[PDB]
């Protein structure tokens, strides 16, 4: 089912010793749980340009060894691991648990090898397995999640974030851009000392006057695409109007401080729900392609 | 023609005495003058979530009696009155005057029963009849209109707003978000002491630094969908680029002060003009669904 | 090929002596290099309303003589020159050089006659020929370009902007809204004292707190449509997410200071790439129609 | 008695026909009610420079005729109301003296500017204007650390109570009592307190919307005691001189009916080693820009 | 010795049962360690007006019982700690005196407010609170131009070192040494220096997020010397009185454990011609709003 | 004559080879033209603390060799130009004295910092630099309440007229005359007046874009008289000390050619009860951060 994906992942050479005490490198793979079988996002992202908002450039490599560039050239090595699902191994459509353990292995592999995992696409359950993987290899390390979502997503006890909280696994969590808050959410937001920046807060209180995010701990970044306004990311199953611009998000992302990025999860993208140009290119693919690129930049250039 | 709609409306139980000196409740109906017969907005709005931007929840009821929830639970009772036009009573397509008197009755009924009327869909002529209805039952009460529109809409002497002004019916009017101002408009804006916030004013002067709207009088809120940027609400017959985000509008809405809301009119939505996702959901329906919800919130939580 | 266009352009009466020492008038034409043969933008713009953001009105005239309105009525005379390409002269599709010399003549003609040229549509090469034309008639005059683009567009030595720089033709250039900056770009940005406002700068540093653009020299305004966010102008071959709102651009445009506008170039629009409403109207056409109108306003009302 | 002062005022030539449909001119005099006989402020201002914050210049004249120039600012010096017996006027003597003086100057076409005093000049000058122009509506922009409407004797409270004002704006209050709030409610007065201004960020106050003729009243104690200590009953946490200068610039209206700068007590000032007081330096600046406003107010 | 002062404090009636689950009441006393025997501040504040910046009013009582009212603010005046032999107490005499006094007042249900001194009152008052409530966590909001943690003798450094604080916020520092930064690192203290505040724009500081009981400590030298010159070792480029007033308003928390206003030296003040000091006017204002905070703190 | 002062300056060891391609070092001296013989400022600053606003520290040396350290800030004290006969130097004596002194210190590799005076030090120091480095272009950032270019005798007007400057920035002007505007036009000088700064909101001034070597000139009267009253001809509505501190921080450039802090007159100051002047406290702070800028200027 995923075999082909995990096999080469296991055959990935660990990061070189030349990478002495410096951030990176970044391993990138496609994850498609809860989403239709056609997952263009990973493939779409790779064809997109390399130049970033900040003055640096991505370099994507299908194979190792990932050489460490001089701490000055501003290249950003990224290991393409391809799509987790092999769109050839029959028409088998993996289970929830089948997706979890598949993702769990990839992250456990890439982390032990020293790479910073960036899952792309999916329904956000990758956030769960990727975080549990990290605390498995680094039980001492504390983790804080900056979670971009229009939904606080902690009501359902099965929700990836709520689970992490329930299992006493997080040092803290920041909820950026919520605009659909329920009674259950408020209760959980109370019970768990959760810092949160709802939309009316962000927009009315400053916009530019965003004092960054003070984080002293390794950071996991998870971005539900519906955090963006439906006019920027319409390819979502649960859209809520009054969201972030792509620029809005790009800004807040840059202000995330911390020692290291434990991993990154960009999800919520459904191609059957997108808004397409006349050349059949979707708005949300254009939006999320940018965000993924700058997410990788944060993994390479995060600080405190 | 509308008969079926008005009949049950007449059979609506007045607000209970339990509602002692407190805001609400809210009655909601569909109005489709000047728009194609298929009016999904009302139906689309009802299927949308109940949780609001601010920490409260809507409750929609097809029937009375609308019990008053404890002044703490944060539920927001809404009486669904359904679509004014009965899409079954032949293919008769009502007249301008036929729409006016139909709307006029509904508002007169719901107001005497104590409900706050919220018209949804249409071309904005509901604003005219709903306001005249209020001043009919409350001739002593002064009224101020916060009017969201890309067009000042007071040039044509037949325009609902201009008529209200011409008939000496308003204590004042605020024009938010205009970006197509004609010579005739400026003349009328002069003649009638009209306060107004054009787009370049709003955007350049603050954005966040919006000192709210100081209103001492009962407020009618009318929102032409074209006040929003065509990228947020493309389903408009007269789009003008450079408008409000859904967030932009949501913000300014929250800063509307006053004793009570006399009524709310959300209009300008044309489904034949919308931009649709691949699952045939329109951008403007997603946008206006949010706005309607928060409009209802203002009726329940307005102050000075 | 273009003959029909240039012929009447040559037969255009020069601006009257009544236009004593005052800004304008404005000549407008359609330019389609690098774009599909169907170029609706010019035609779409003309059907759009006349009223501006600022309190003035456009007047479009197919023929002279362009009378000077009293310095108070706030009318803005615009000479429609029509589409450069005659969509009738066979299916001949002009060359790069064929487009350059065609454009070069039109600008040279209209400038000597006293008009301010505004090219509409195309791939931005009109910027090159229009500027060289101006310095041909006014070799003493210094020129500064305010360039709106998501790409700095100076890497390729053939690029219109880079060429102008390389040929020592500009007093200065301002690059507004870049978000894809390469190594080559940074080198050229260094070598040529180029002032520039990237997207993260604009958005994080102020937004409203934009101290205008201090220009002491005649200004050429060139606007690649991709400076706008793909949600506002998706009809671009190279979209980059995280761009300007139409409002964003409108704002920054207003803050352009200078003695006179040497010319205006609005380009980057590809109808085969647009996002269309259900009535087959494209988002980018709605956006750029507004921008073109306000661009004309700047030519008539620029100052220092 | 003031005797000599009124003589000069009564003998003042009316504004020229060249002045038709132009703002101004400005009549300036010294008023010392509630303050010690030594009132240096008028003299100190006159000694102060002529160039303004905005790019224009004052021109001061002890006598007419005040000709109208094409970017200069003509000012008629009318001198000190009280002349040097040892007469110490009563409240009514100061009132009727000011009321008469202002009534003259208004008819002459000038814009009256009272300097010094305890703020009672505001009462007589507004009453003077509304006596001559009952058709005109009047709005007062009042700069003060105190709402100054508790005491029924207060010039403002009186003006409000006699149904004489279309509205009042209270800028920079930071000592509001229960009684103050009561009066603020019934007379429906807009007000921008100190905690408000600073929290709202001072810069994003472009202006104050106004369509009626404006009277400007500035209790010196609106400024922080570190900028204007020469005040009876000072309240800390006030405006910088720039803060006030800024907010003044944003005052809109057709015309200025008059200006009253008061609250200055030299026996309470903080003096440099050369015996120049901080408050005299501050208020000298403020007065100059008030005059500029009289010449350049608009909507 | 203080003798008489403690007598009154020990004989203070505890808070009424009407006060149950309401913030307050407030106990107020004068503390003069490190300062000359002439300590006018307490008396000066008491003479100052009662109306606050926010719309409420103080009510001062020399004796109980302090009844709980439905928008008034009850304040218990406990008077000057030192009574007029020529006894000049030692550091330990001031410490044990304050420590005892505060321990009493806390048990009585009152919120202690020390006035005057050198900031050593902060030490004893926090220690008093944590002595009675070891379960309670404590966070200190510290206004000072100096981080004041270099000297191991400093009240703050001691409090931190004894593992007594959940956290500390240092607002308005503008003289930070290498040693200061070292201590700031290991004890993980949040701090908002002067260059930060102004560059971040003062207005967009809505509040400071806090869930634990708060002690407020205000070294007077945090204000610019032009607002509070009566300080030993002044540092220019500080807060306006409004600036401080603003930042104070944004202090969040369940309850105020106590307040210490210090750094005031009358021999160093700048005086008006009527011998009233600038710093007394400034700090009199600040003290009033601190009391309002004790009554209206929340989250 | 200055005699002794120049002796020390001429005998100053040049900057070490360790200093190669590093900003600094800094030479500091006292200059007293146009001011009374009692010039406490230099001594007062030297007595003031060493820690800066930004996290670094000054180290002051009366003599060399000034070794280059890996976050300390070496400062060479050159002392008072005038030594205690009763000689009172002429304009030319102060000019040629300063011009010679600065020419030496520049060749030694040091960055000259004049302290005190009437602003004529700006003239000689710039002339000194352009005498040694005609290839270098120079831009002056000038802090002043007066554009100070009306008088053809003014140091700035002279510098401009002799075609010696690539550009000039005038920050904080609030008294602009017709003649000033004329000179501002022809010499094309950028300027940020007071009404501009405050209306533009002070916080959103990240920096000033500049690619040429910078001379920093600070007339003390740019600050509000409530912060710096010790100035001849004060103008109200100026910068807070923080305001100036902030704007200074945003000065960009490759190197600082020199710094001139002037306008301080102790006979005009406002003194605390212990006879310490407000302006000495303010300007002592400002001088320290100027030195930090010399060490940390960039683009
Ligand atoms: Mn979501
Ligand atoms: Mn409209
Ligand atoms: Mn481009
Ligand atoms: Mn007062
Ligand atoms: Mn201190
Ligand atoms: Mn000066």
């Amino acid at each position: 089912m995923f075999s082909k994906f995990l096999m080469n992942v296991k055959g990935v050479t660990p990061r070189g010793s030349d990478w002495a005490n410096r951030l990176g490198p970044v391993a990138l793979f496609g994850y498609g749980a809860g989403m239709p079988r056609r997952a263009p996002l990973l493939d779409f992202f790779l064809q997109s340009p390399r130049d970033c908002d900040h003055y640096a450039e991505l370099t994507i490599h299908d194979k190792g060894p990932i050489e460490c560039p001089p701490e000055t050239v501003m290249f950003m090595p990224v290991l393409n691991c391809g799509q987790m699902l092999d769109e050839a191994a029959g028409t088998e459509t993996p289970t929830s648990d089948e997706w979890y353990l598949g993702s769990l292995e990839a992250s456990t592999e890439l982390l032990e090898k020293g790479y910073v995992p960036v899952s792309v696409g999916g329904d956000g359950s990758a956030t769960l397995s990727m975080v549990e993987a990290y605390k498995r290899l680094f039980p001492s390390d504390d983790i804080v999640i900056v979670h971009f979502d229009a939904h606080p997503s902690v009501s359902d006890p099965r929700s990836p974030l709520r689970v992490l909280l329930d299992k006493g696994l997080l040092k803290g969590v920041v909820s950026v851009g919520n605009r659909q808050v329920s009674s259950e959410d408020r209760k959980v937001r109370k019970l768990h000392k959760m810092f949160y920046m709802d939309m009316h807060a962000i927009y009315s209180k400053g916009l530019f006057c965003i004092r960054d995010i003070r984080n002293d701990y390794p950071v996991f970044i998870s971005i539900d695409a519906d955090v963006l306004d439906p006019a920027f990311a319409p390819a979502v199953d649960s859209p809520v109007a009054g969201g972030l611009s792509t620029r809005d998000l790009l800004h807040i992302m840059n202000g995330i401080r911390g020692p290291k990025v434990v991993g990154i999860d960009v999800y919520g993208y459904n191609p059957d729900l997108d808004v397409y140009r006349k050349d059949n290119v979707g708005l949300t693919a254009i939006a999320l392609s940018k965000i993924i690129k700058e997410g990788i930049l944060k993994a390479y250039s995060i600080s405190t």
